[PDB]
DNA sequence: GCTATGAGTGGCCCCTGTGGAGAGAAGCCT
DNA sequence: GGGGCCACTCATAGC
RNA sequence: AGGCUUCUCUCCACAGGUUUUAGAGCUAGAAAUAGCAAGUUAAAAUAAGGCUAGUCCGUUAUCAACUUGAAAAAGUGGCACCGAGUCGGUGCU
């Protein structure tokens, strides 16, 4: 017969429960047949197991990574440009200079060319490290002098700022010349005074150099110039202009009392011409001093960084560079004396031992600066004249280094300086600098914007650019090839979800004129008004809509029901008293771009006219696609010539954000069959039915239900990926939730694919629904007479907490930590929970005490980085891995550590010994990741490559990572690699023992009735004979299959070391003691005070006579196979 | 007599620090 | 967290 | 409707770190070694490389075994009963 039964499920983030049940709430066990070649025919199990699998990993370190290459990449073309503008120049000075820069990297032996990189003669190397000892002085010579110099040294020195050329975060251009905060800020004090000399400012009596200077927030050091400024307050003009110099963001209207809100942030880029904006208004008095501030804050923000040089030079950095060398040395020497004098024993310990982490280790050694200051400090405290040096150290100044991690704030403006004081200086004598200037300067202020994306030519998945010319992009002519314009509306187009009532439709912006229409005439639809005499409340008229419409929400921009009943039934309808509902006190709906675009356009007709409307909805999508103006403009260009430059102007300023939820071509694109109406007209106007969007959409009397049914086809089936793919949440999730849909397929094909009445589901930490949904769209398929589904399939969704109180009600504990069968168990559980809310507790003591329980470990073809990436240093090996298809590891050193993509059974014969004899053998061989795309190319190839002779290669079986081996007596072992084996066999605690010890590990934090407290306390207390029984079956099953004597030994000893301590203290120690037992990794743990290092199987010789496993994604399918009889010695 | 093998056994090692722009979600508050 | 690698020590097989 | 925080996806940039090489160590001493001197920077790579040859792409996800397929994809293993330390036996077919 058709046995009536269903399938429980357990989703969590690591592995997926998976049961069959009788409605009889029994667990029915089948006998299944083996393929291969082994004499176990027939085999009966359990219809009840866990499935495992590793945890999911986010995108997150790939996009890095992505992004890392490009960078490089582009890095590496910055350096061609340049080479290619200096090559015809630079071939009549050294032919071979490119070449030597080249292959720097390369030994005496491997160079082509002279060992020296810069000169090729060793005396012009001594004589340019004397003379430059940091390349810094190098830049300072070529920022000051007005000597011709050498071409390649300025090719060094302009390298050297393209490849570090800074970050971008500052716009505007700042001025370093205004290296002097004190000055600057007494002109900002005549120029304030000027402008009120009524009301003036007392600049004594303000700190307002050393406080700018001390380290500060800027709201602290805004705070602090109040106190120290007489009579003045932040919001007050002088204050918010401080505030503005300093980068918050201050209103100005107040100060001058204007219409327009103008809230400026100095170091943001649309200041620069907001500023004119305001001074429109305020005149032109104003202006200079906002240019005072400026200055000010570009002192102050360079000032912060550039450590006060007050040597008067173009080039800021680089002489304050060559200031911290030169304290460097001098410290270096102070220290070197005094310590030689006090302390002659610890000379070598400091200055010799790179594995300390002292001077020797902080320079030639690998110790940063803060362990060298660490461990140099109490030196300085136990000697004599150390009070400058201690001062410094708590400056974080003493002997520092210059490329250090301070340099992350260093913007590219004063790169951009230095450069163009060079190209300026040395053009005189090289014509070829002058022509390309620009160029130069254009390489360091060149990259692409972030909105337009990599350019490529249309074969990369991550691609959205347009191409126009077919020119290859070039920072000189990206203008000409790309356009900036038609790129960005793709970039922003990706991301707006589509209309779910028409999937294949964009969704409006949310500021959209024709949403605004939508949202209010929509929720005046369900207004209801009583007046005197009106038996019911009534449904506005149409016309009644219309004409508050026009005179109420065109007029006003946020309106009550109030200002309804004051202005539109009392002075037009002549109803002084109306009862009105549906709305609380004022609309939700408002119409904001109406009011504001007749404030700027001011043209009431035009906006009143339908005529008008692909041109307001087309302004208001572009005002919210862009955010940089230019482009604005050039998309506003095409309305210019219906309004004139400044209402063109106000337009390019408003911003708005937000988008909508409904498609243009929903609400007024689809039309009803019958009365050609949309959505618009019939809220509008639609009769006594007064229609909303629910109703409208729900009813059948118009054809908008058959378009919408129409439109949510089923999309054509997808691979599992996608529908994956699309789904909310973390993406371990969604692997288990695929896991979970292939368990379920396999299970209907095990029990002769007659559907399961049920399905009972849970989830760990919406997305719920989503499954059961996939789930229910797999399962029910038919249709019935009507086209309506048959639900021959249920599925319910059960939440934990019902599972959990099941457990705790009938005392069916679960731990964790003892094995893996909690999933099962729990899976089965749930299953019983949702069929018993659609014997039986004999039942289930019964089955959660079988030991038998199908547990399978996903094999996994292991992918990722190829191998450790720390490089490290050379030695004499074959275990590293080359950086380069030419550069042999034991010179140059490298990668270590590779990780094995899977291994292959090897039969051949190998020459063996010093006369190169054959021996027939068979092993384990690992194909490391690097290698996968050779291996399966060919792998006769790839095994002749590695020694192996005579490659039978029929024999050859792939095995994934946790490949499954079978041994004697029920041993198991699971391959981790080529060379390490975990364990793989289960310890089964009956129940008894796992109550007992969950009652007395919270044997004092059980929660219950103080009498069940006290009958589960002389429970524990009857049964402590227990110990003994759990530690002796620990012993015994340790040494079937663990053979961990060094170790079970210790934790024997243990256990009799500490037998006299109370119960709870000895449960939770066993609870640690479990690990031992654990499936997967060995792993350390503490037994008390003792610390056991854990067991590693070293070996996997012991598997190469074993019987190999196959399972399916249940393992109710196997196919065994034994690996003696092949390749026989 | 000597060398080579591998088989443990213990112990150590693993790239990091940011900023900007955008879209979605989700959770909290008003 | 868990696998790769090294130093050490040493019985063991081989010769 | 609004504000703050957190999470996912994509793009743009920055600063380091590491590696090897270059930066003539000197003296005494056959050497071991001892003494002294100096110590802060630079070039290149930053998953091997691939072909569609782009200022593109390479660490996400998906894959037990057998037959059919480039792959996606398709097909491939009996039933009931009484028992239970990784599952056993009995009967029909």
């Amino acid at each position: 017969m058709d046995k009536k039964y269903s399938i429980g499920l357990d989703i969590g983030t690591n592995s997926v429960g998976w049961a069959v049940i009788t409605d009889e709430y029994k667990v029915p066990s089948k006998k299944f047949k083996v393929l291969g070649n082994t004499d176990r025919h027939s085999i009966k199990k359990n219809l009840i197991g866990a499935l495992l699998f590793d945890s999911g990993e986010t995108a997150e370190a790939t996009r890095l990574k992505r992004t890392a290459r490009r960078r490089y990449t582009r890095r590496k073309n910055r350096i061609c440009y340049l080479q290619e503008i200096f090559s015809n120049e630079m071939a009549k000075v050294d032919d071979s200079f490119f070449h030597r820069l080249e292959e720097s990297f390369l030994v005496e032996e491997d160079k082509k060319h002279e060992r020296h990189p810069i000169f090729g003669n060793i005396v012009d190397e001594v004589a340019y490290h004397e003379k430059y000892p940091t390349i810094y002085h190098l830049r300072k010579k070529l920022v000051d002098s007005t000597d011709k110099a050498d071409l390649r040294l300025i090719y060094l020195a302009l390298a050297h700022m393209i490849k570090f050329r800074g970050h971008f975060l500052i716009e505007g251009d700042l001025n370093p010349d205004n290296s002097d905060v004190d000055k600057l800020f007494i002109q900002l004090v005549q120029t304030y005074n000027q402008l009120f000399e009524e009301n003036p400012i007392n600049a004594s009596g303000v700190d307002a150099k050393a406080i700018l200077s001390a380290r500060l927030s800027k709201s602290r050091r805004l705070e602090n110039l109040i106190a120290q400024l007489p009579g003045e307050k932040k919001n007050g003009l002088f204050g918010n202009l401080i505030a503005l110099s300093l980068g918050l963001t201050p209103n100005f209207k107040s100060n001058f009392d204007l219409a327009e809100d103008a809230k400026l942030q100095l170091s943001k880029d649309t200041y620069d011409d907001d500023l004119d904006n305001l001074l429109a208004q305020i005149g032109d008095q104003y202006a200079d001093l906002f240019l005072a501030a400026k200055n000010l804050s570009d002192a102050i923000l360079l000032s912060d960084i550039l450590r006060v040089n007050t040597e008067i030079t173009k080039a800021p950095l680089s002489a304050s560079m060559i200031k911290r060398y030169d304290e460097h040395h001098q410290d270096l020497t102070l220290l070197k004396a005094l310590v030689r004098q006090q302390l002659p024993e610890k000379y070598k310990e400091i200055f010799f031992d790179q594995s300390k982490n002292g001077y020797a280790g902080y320079i030639d050694g690998g110790a940063s600066q803060e362990e060298f200051y660490k461990f140099i400090k109490p030196i300085l405290e136990k000697m004599d004249g150390t009070e400058e040096l201690l001062v410094k150290l708590n400056r974080e100044d003493l002997l520092r280094k210059q490329r250090t991690f301070d340099n992350g704030s260093i913007p590219h403006q004063i790169h951009l300086g230095e450069l163009h004081a060079i190209l300026r200086r040395q053009e005189d004598f090289y014509p070829f600098l002058k022509d390309n200037r620009e160029k130069i300067e254009k390489i360091l202020t060149f990259r692409i914007p972030y909105y337009v994306g990599p350019l490529a030519r249309g074969n990369s998945r991550f691609a959205w650019m347009t191409r126009k010319s077919e020119e290859t992009i070039t920072p000189w002519n990206f203008e000409e090839v790309v356009d900036k314009g038609a790129s960005a509306q793709s970039f922003i187009e990706r991301m707006t979800n589509f209309d779910k009532n028409l999937p294949n439709e964009k969704v409006l912006p949310k500021h959209s004129l024709l949403y605004e229409y939508f949202t209010v005439y929509n929720e005046l639809t369900k207004v209801k008004y009583v007046t005197e005499g009106m038996r019911k409340p009534a449904f506005l008229s149409g016309e009644q809509k219309k004409a508050i419409v026009d005179l109420l929400f065109k007029t006003n921009r946020k309106v009550t029901v109030k200002q309804l009943k004051e202005d539109y039934f009392k002075k037009i309808e002549c109803f002084d008293s109306v009862e009105i509902s549906g709305v609380e006190d004022r609309f939700n709906a408002s119409l904001g771009t109406y009011h504001d675009l007749l404030k700027i356009i001011k043209d009431k007709d035009f906006l009143d006219n339908e005529e008008n409307e692909d041109i307001l909805e087309d302004i208001v999508l572009t005002l919210t696609l862009f955010e940089d103006r230019e482009m604005i403009e050039e998309r506003l260009k095409t309305y210019a010539h219906l309004f004139d430059d400044k209402v063109m102007k106000q337009l390019k300023r408003r911003r708005y954000t937000g988008w909508g939820r409904l498609s243009r071509k929903l609400i007024n694109g689809i039309r009803d069959k019958q009365s050609g109406k949309t959505i618009l007209d019939f809220l509008k106007s639609d009769g006594f039915a007064n229609r909303n969007f629910m109703q409208l959409i729900h009813d059948d009397s118009l054809t908008f239900k058959e378009d919408i049914q129409k439109a949510q086809v089923s999309g054509q089936g997808d691979s599992l990926h996608e529908h994956i793919a699309n789904l909310a949440g973390s993406p371990a999730i969604k692997k288990g939730i695929l896991q979970t849909v292939k368990v379920v397929d396999e299970l209907v094909k095990v029990m002769g694919r007659h559907k399961p009445e049920n399905i009972v589901i849970e989830m760990a930490r919406q997305i719920t629904k989503h499954v059961a949904q996939i789930l229910d769209s797999r399962m029910n398929t038919k249709y019935d007479e009507n086209d309506k589904l048959i639900r021959e399939v249920k599925v319910i969704t059960l939440k934990s907490k019902l599972v959990s109180d099941f457990r705790k009600d009938f005392q069916f504990y679960k731990v964790r930590e003892i094995n893996n069968y909690h999933h099962a168990h729990d899976a089965y559980l749930n299953a019983v929970v949702g069929t018993a809310l659609i014997r039986d507790f004999a039942t289930v003591r019964k089955v959660l005490s079988m030991p038998q329980v199908n547990i399978v470990k996903k094999t996994e073809v292991q992918t990722g980085g190829f191998s450790k990436e720390s490089i490290l240093p050379k030695r004499n090996s074959d275990k590293l891995i080359a950086r380069k298809k030419d550069w042999d590891p034991k010179k140059y050193g490298g990668f270590d550590s590779p990780t094995v993509a899977y291994s292959v059974l090897v039969v051949a014969k190998v020459e063996k010994g010093k006369s190169k004899k054959l021996k027939s053998v068979k092993e384990l061989l690992g194909i490391t990741i690097m290698e996968r795309s050779s291996f399966e190319k060919n792998p006769i190839d790839f095994l002749e490559a590695k020694g192996y002779k005579e490659v039978k290669k029929d024999l050859i079986i792939k095995l994934p990572k946790y490949s499954l081996f079978e041994l004697e007596n029920g041993r198991k072992r699971m391959l981790a690699s080529a060379g390490e084996l975990q364990k793989g066999n289960e310890l089964a605690l009956p129940s008894k023992y796992v109550n007992f010890l969950y009652l007395a590990s919270h044997y004092e934090k059980l929660k219950g009735s103080p009498e069940d407290n006290e009958q589960k306390q002389l429970f524990v207390e009857q049964h402590k004979h227990y110990l003994d029984e759990i530690i002796e079956q620990i012993s015994e099953f340790s040494k079937r299959v663990i053979l961990a004597d060094a170790n079970l030994d210790k934790v024997l000893s243990a256990y009799n070391k500490h037998r006299d301590k109370p119960i709870r203290e000895q449960a939770e120690n066993i609870i640690h003691l479990f690990t031992l037992t654990n499936l997967g990794a060995p792993a350390a743990f503490k037994y008390f005070d003792t610390t056991i290092d854990r067991k590693r199987y070293t070996s996997t010789k012991e598997v190469l006579d074993a019987t190999l496993i196959h399972q399916s994604i249940t393992g109710l399918y196997e196919t065994r196979i034994d690996l003696s009889q092949l390749g026989g010695d």
